[PDB]
């Protein structure tokens, strides 16, 4: 892309690599761009369950939901 | 929220589907809803080095759309 904004982010990328690593690379050109729109909610649940033998345990769940799509997915399920 | 209680029921139901643990939802005790909204940009970039010589790198920049925020996620040579 020759979109001026994409070039500006690419420069930002190089400049950030330079300040993170002290690399002194110079931006020459942007030879490829792919944009990935992300729009969702990450839900964080602490939840009480009834285990196999009747035991009451605590779990932390992470659900990722896309808001302009029909997509929910459990990311993580973890004891507390 | 009662839809938060609904996502949780799914979360437990999903775990059981995927592990077969047959845990049963009792009660929802904490909730937090984190809105994520932005663009992940993937760039192949040509740079000049010290000194000199040109070279390709692949970069990833996360950018928030409703906030003034951009961040370098990744910066790596192509092989």
């Amino acid at each position: 892309e020759n979109d001026l904004e994409a070039i500006e982010l690419a420069r930002f990328a190089v400049a950030e690599h330079n300040s993170k690593t002290n690399a002194m690379l110079e931006f020459e050109r942007l030879v490829k761009v792919r944009h990935q729109v992300v729009a969702g909610t990450m839900h964080h649940f602490t939840v009480q369950v009834k285990e196999a033998g009747g035991g009451k345990k605590l779990y932390e769940a992470k659900v990722w939901e896309k808001v302009w799509e029909n997509f929910k997915q459990l990311q993580s399920f973890q004891p507390v």
